[PDB]
């Protein structure tokens, strides 16, 4: 056994933390995932370690995606009526400090 089973796991699941979809086993040196067309779902993130090299065995790739109420495309409500995205958050723990000694 040369291989040992070092293969990357990729689950696709939603904001609330369950698979929405079908998972996949890449076996490839290069785990390179894509995100899916799931009905009603739309890719929220792509995964810090969605792409990259097999360096270790049991790794998991999740996709998370947000969960779509409708298309937006009953065209009597106006069109575009989805709220706005602005980063939040972050960087509101650094810790960092350095006192000199002379």
């Amino acid at each position: 056994m040369d291989t040992n089973n070092f293969t990357v796991k990729v689950e696709y699941v939603d904001a609330d933390g369950a698979e929405i979809a079908p998972s996949d086993t890449l076996t490839d040196y290069h785990y390179v995932s894509t995100p899916k067309d799931i009905p009603g779902y739309k890719l929220r993130e792509i995964p810090h370690n969605a792409t990259g090299n097999i360096t270790d065995t049991g790794i998991i790739v999740r996709y998370i995606y947000d969960k779509i109420i409708d298309v937006s495309y009953v065209d009597e409500t106006g069109k575009d009526l989805l709220p706005v995205v602005e980063i939040i958050n972050s960087e509101a723990a650094v810790l960092e400090h350095h006192h000199h000694h002379h």
